[PDB]
């Protein structure tokens, strides 16, 4: 029931919560674009697409008649977003990276592709759309860390110690909201950790090295 208080309630937050994401993704593949000048034409397609799904997901909110908590949401992302802001000053591209590309990208996969068999079909298709995308995000990460890994690799370390913890707080957060619109904690939890640790191996992490930086996030809570 898409059209009851406490689903809309609920939604309220979710809603505004993947707008923001959305929102402030487009930033941050913009903010990279300028301190990955090889990358720049490539890191400025991938904004333009986070754009696309910030119209995507508040034309959801607009079709079950429900106004985003922008206020809720922004509080939500605070954290992690000033992370990779003083991580930008700094001129650390790989901990913007890891960040966005990869501890960010895979949350909205796992969550996203959670929330497609429960969503109402105007959004279930907006959603179907956005997560391809997500994919692309994710590959261009990974690509690049992993081309680059031996210079990169104890930065990433840092910055997942730093990071990783503020998406699981994340995940805390909105789980009560995400049961109420039919998305369990235990499916978001498990694909995410799934999700991020083969990004992990991929780019180069052994087996220890994936326990120790997913460890970081599983105890924070
Ligand atoms: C209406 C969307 C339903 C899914 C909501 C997922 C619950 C919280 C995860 C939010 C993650 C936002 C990340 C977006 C980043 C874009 O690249
Ligand atoms: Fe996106
Ligand atoms: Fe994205």
């Amino acid at each position: 029931d898409f059209q009851s208080e406490s689903y809309k309630d609920a939604y309220s937050r979710i809603n505004a919560i993947v707008i923001e994401g959305e929102q402030e993704a487009f930033d941050n593949y913009n903010r990279l674009a300028e301190m990955l000048p090889d990358q720049r034409d490539e890191l400025h397609k991938l904004a333009k697409m986070e754009q696309r799904h910030m119209k995507g997901f508040m034309a959801c909110g607009k079709n079950l008649s429900v106004t985003p908590d922008m206020g809720f949401a922004q509080k939500f992302f605070e954290r992690l977003h000033e992370n990779f802001k003083a991580a930008a000053a700094e001129g650390k591209v790989v901990t913007c990276l890891l960040i966005q590309s990869l501890i960010i990208e895979c949350f909205a996969i796992a969550a996203y592709n959670i929330y497609i068999p429960v969503a109402d079909a105007f959004a279930r298709k907006i959603t179907e759309g956005v997560v391809r995308d997500e994919y692309l995000h994710r590959n261009f990460g990974e690509e690049w860390l992993k081309a680059n890994f031996d210079a990169s690799k104890a930065e990433l370390e840092e910055a997942n110690r730093q990071n990783l913890p503020l998406v699981w707080l994340m995940l805390n957060e909105v789980a009560d909201d995400a049961r109420e619109l039919g998305m369990e904690r235990e499916s978001l939890v498990e694909d995410f950790m799934i999700a991020y640790g083969e990004a992990l191996e991929n780019i180069g992490f052994t087996t220890r090295e994936i326990m120790r930086m997913s460890a970081y996030g599983l105890a924070a809570v």
